[PDB]
């Protein structure tokens, strides 16, 4: 076992997208992905008046099991496969380490929110690091949450709860349109707010992105296009925004909470080049009060232990270094965890044992056609 | 165990937009007829001496029907052989022996199907296309088009009464009526039963987007006299607007009509509109350009929903790119069925196999006569 010590200190592209349908199935046609999968945004200033119930539908929520939520690495590798095979000449993507958007937040945000485990798989494939979650360990973790969830509030508490979850993709589906405006029938438009709301369908961007010298590979959910995609397909990414939910701020420590969550979403964004994001403000009856959009540039500005994006680039920074050079890269015996441990706050990577090594070698994170595919270059 | 899709098959959205391209103007090449007695006819002077009728005009348009000589069915579907003969004469009498310069060769009525889709959601789209001598080849596919007007015809003679079972057939004559005593054979000055054997048919050079076709469409009259295409005019009836209720029928049939002439070049339509009786009410000159925005003004309705001639072109723009993009130019070993199937309402390309092909390209769709005119050259 080796361990970081907390206190070290060291233009994003979309190259391809995918998605996953209404029944959980992956969609990997490009435009197939850009014309039907992608929603755009609509919310007229004279909607944002208290007349939206964000709750309003929750009982017809469609709601994926958790146990077929997790990051997936399969579904990250089958649309790496095509891509390589049809748009990079066979080759394989010339980055260093191939991962998920929300993986890296946590280790960005991490000296900032020293409460939150972090527990990762790494493993060295084909001159690449491989990092996702690990299966077992969320998938408990997510049962033991809920479980003290339960077990901890009152009834009306965990509902208002996941209520407060459902609100967020409600929101999304009041404030968007399938298509532009212009392509929208007159039925599409009105009649959004009484729309089924589900969280199966999810639009994936995959970018090419790096820090320091370590190129990087990563894939994150995207919830909407501001205005349009490019005809030319060029600089998609600027053409992408976030939209996030939030009970309305009453008072001083309301708004440092919401700050908390401003340096999340900052995390998030940052990581993933995308320049925009909307919160909807809601009242304890769910109806939507406010509305503002932030540049992602502005947030650290707008926070004001003690935040300080810098020192966390500069953490993150040190983390990824520090996995480039004590991960051997060309060594295919061994997997690695990285793990924080909020009780004892030490960052740490070890060594898994052969056996863990070869599930994930073998299913878990790399999968059979990727190993062909990459085999037969 | 069963795939969620075929391998040999490709999906486009409903939901594709091309953007909106310059104005093409389709320009005649030439022509050819069929005669009374359901022969073909090619010479270029023949056919525009002998074989196109002249605008011309209580009246019942149901008067005559006894006599009504209507070619059977199964010997009315569109032809690719006859299209190709007459393409043959084509390059070698005017384009200087060298294959007519265009990326498709088809029939109006089929592209018609594609641009008018998204506002009729119900009908069945099949066609075969393939690729010969650099070029497109498409058309309905015989088997099935049989087969599916029996299949309608059944499904009438069990839906319908005797009686209104035999008033459709009676809707049908009197369309032919209508042209019958709307017109002369001849110009005013050298004219000293019902029938739909006679046909003239127009071939044009358009385009849309970066893609050049070739269209063939059956005209009904010229209005004036023999940029010929200005000078051609559709004829057609409808029942009278006396309810709501027929003004929706005909919005559905306008937009048809606007999309046949705007294929085509076509500027001018007449409406003839009819009673219970049959009897001929009142006749209107539209101008082609002038249909969308009647269409958008008209407050009843029915991307589904309103009908919305724009969007319909960007659909139409966006499956003849998608064609062009995805069927392998050089490749003369393959042929494709594109589908559009209501019940899924999904609309695909799928590669036929090789006897499917075989059958197309020797006999169906290619004949002899032509492909050894093509390979001489």
């Amino acid at each position: 076992m080796k361990t970081l010590s907390l206190q070290s200190r060291a233009q994003p592209k979309e190259i391809f997208a995918f998605a996953r349908d209404i029944d959980g199935e992956f969609v990997y046609d490009q435009k197939i992905v850009k014309d039907e999968n992608v929603s755009y945004y609509y919310l007229p200033d004279s909607k944002i008046d208290g007349s939206i119930d964000l709750q309003a539908g929750y009982a017809k929520f469609k709601k994926i099991p958790e146990e077929k939520n997790m990051s997936d690495m399969k579904c990250l590798l089958t649309a790496l496969t095509k891509y390589e095979q049809e748009h990079n000449n066979g080759e394989k993507v010339n980055v260093d380490i191939i991962t998920y958007r929300g993986l890296m937040t946590k280790l960005l945000a991490l000296p900032y929110n020293l409460n939150d485990p972090v527990d990762l798989n790494v493993l060295a494939y084909d001159g690449q690091l491989f990092i996702n979650s690990d299966e077992e360990i969320e998938l408990a973790r997510r049962k033991e949450e809920d479980e003290h969830k339960q077990q901890s509030m009152t009834p009306e508490k965990y509902d208002h709860m996941k209520r407060c979850e459902f609100s967020g993709y409600k929101f999304e589906a009041i404030a968007t349109l399938p298509k532009p405006w212009a392509d929208c029938s007159r039925q599409q438009i009105d009649k959004r707010g009484k729309k089924m709301v589900n969280n199966y369908e999810q639009y994936i961007s995959v970018i090419k992105t790096g820090i320091g010298e370590a190129k990087m590979l990563l894939a994150g959910e995207v919830d909407c296009v501001w205005d349009y995609i490019p005809e030319d397909g060029k600089d998609v990414l600027s053409h992408y925004m976030e939209l996030k939910t939030t009970r309305i701020l009453e008072s001083n420590g309301q708004v440092v909470n919401f700050e908390k969550k401003l340096f999340k979403t900052w995390a998030q964004c940052f990581l993933m080049g995308i320049r925009k994001v909307v919160y909807g403000f809601r009242d304890d009856s769910f109806f939507l009060r406010d509305v503002e959009l932030y540049k992602t540039e502005e947030i650290p500005l707008l926070i004001k232990g003690k935040i300080n994006c810098t020192t966390a680039l500069k953490w993150y920074g040190a983390v990824i270094e520090w996995l480039l050079q004590e991960i051997p890269r060309d060594d295919t015996s061994k997997a690695y965890r990285v793990s924080f441990d909020p009780s004892t706050r030490t960052f740490t990577l070890r060594e898994l044992m052969g056996n863990e090594n070869s599930r994930l070698r073998n299913g878990e994170m790399l999968t059979s056609e990727f190993k062909q595919w990459r085999e037969s270059i």
